[PDB]
């Protein structure tokens, strides 16, 4: 299990993550004040929505505003690359720097690190995170299609081999079969290969059941929406909690 | 679609069935009065819980009490055999007679008919039902294990070939894989072979997601509990409705 800021990820009900999206420092603050009136387990800051990413200082100041608003929340720092469905382009060097500066700031509890950034850079960044008691959600997204169950399982296995604390994969179904494929990979991963918590989701309307069935098939967390979704398929956070509770207590 | 007593089965959200269980005429009445203060789509009377099954008249009087309490509800008459997880033994002849008398009484809208009763008797009973504008939920249960997806699909295909209006299968998982197998059979049936609505469920705690994911994978109805479950895995009917509504509107 990963106990991150006094949340035990990998036990009990899947943990609810919400994504804060603000274009500037003022909107980040306003969003943090609104989010702290919702109930969820982990706050993801979607850094790629922030316009002034060119300044490491500006990014760190925004992280501090969030942390000041929610002193006790598990805080996940996520720059989603345009490659993997995020809002803007960034150089590899600047991406890694933003993450390292978030790590050594003491403001964040976890970073998201995209698997396909490159093995050497991944290893260096994972080691830096761990040296500062920061956990790594190592991630992969396919916003267009669903790989085979075999491919997804090997992808998640590689994340473990590279030191991910929590492997994560989000894929887009093009069919109902694709949703079942994602559930199948999740269960195979959890039963035969995982040695740590894993997060999986099938996106869009069609994939919604994957955001609900984490407890049965082995996804440790799931994303809900406070007002606006950060990815297709996310449902209102109160409704998500209601369903997770019903499944947990059945 | 099967529109039965002004309910369109096979469209929209999966329909909620609850099972009324009473040992005698007085308890059947009391249960009917309690059930009509719950919200659901179809009332199943579990005839095999009734003690005085030896008298066709007694069974018909009980059906009338239910119908008198709920004049407009779609009413499904179900004697579940001990073979398939019901409460008591019955001869084939008496089983078929109870069903035929329920059919020609005008009191019921549907009967449950177990596939493995025997082909000739199934055909005769299906024809009798249809001659009286009664629909047939043709059913199979395995309370101990989950057949292969291939076996389940061929079983449901056979039900269609024998004139079932709604094929139905309920199986017991012995693993999480078994739950996925049931979902896989459901989706394959609905996408490649069904030409009418089908009901599927994986029983027990482990199978609960199957009672929730009918809209995505192709199960037309699902069972909830008013106070007491008629089979393992059924959840409270208000909670079931809440989840189905959340999935429908996502
Ligand atoms: C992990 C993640 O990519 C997945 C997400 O795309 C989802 O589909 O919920 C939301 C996004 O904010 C998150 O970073
Ligand atoms: C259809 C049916 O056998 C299935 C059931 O066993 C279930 O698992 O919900 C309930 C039972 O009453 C019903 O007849
Ligand atoms: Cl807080
Ligand atoms: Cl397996
Ligand atoms: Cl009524
Ligand atoms: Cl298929
Ligand atoms: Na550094
Ligand atoms: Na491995
Ligand atoms: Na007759
Ligand atoms: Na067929």
């Amino acid at each position: 299990t990963v106990t991150v800021k006094n949340l035990i990820i990998g036990e009990g009900m899947p943990k609810i993550i919400v994504s804060l999206m603000g274009r500037d420092i003022n909107s980040v603050k306003a969003e943090a004040l609104a989010y702290r009136e919702a109930t969820f387990d982990i706050l993801e800051w979607r850094v790629d929505h922030f316009m002034d990413i060119a300044s490491t200082q500006s990014v760190l100041t925004a992280a501090r505003v969030i942390r000041d608003a929610m002193p006790d929340i598990p805080l996940l720092f996520t720059f989603r690359s345009a490659k993997e469905g995020g809002e803007q382009t960034i150089t590899t060097q600047h991406y890694l720097t933003l993450n390292r500066a978030a790590i050594d700031s003491g403001l964040v509890d976890m970073i998201d690190l995209e698997l396909f950034t490159g093995d050497a850079d991944v290893k260096a960044t994972v080691d830096y995170a761990h040296a500062h008691n920061v956990y790594v959600v190592m991630s992969n997204h396919d916003f267009h299609q669903t790989p085979s169950a075999e491919e997804m399982v090997l992808r998640l296995r590689k994340m473990q081999a590279l030191g991910a604390d929590i492997p994560k994969i989000a894929v887009m179904p093009q069919s109902k079969h694709d949703v079942l494929t994602l559930l199948t990979a999740t269960l195979e991963m959890q039963q035969h290969y995982a040695d740590r918590p894993v997060i999986t989701m099938s996106m869009a309307k069609e994939g919604v059941i994957s955001r609900l069935a984490g407890e049965v098939f082995g996804s440790a967390a799931t994303f809900g929406a406070v007002k606006q979704a950060s990815a297709p398929g996310q449902i209102a956070v109160n409704d998500l909690r209601s369903v997770l509770m019903i499944l947990h207590n059945a």
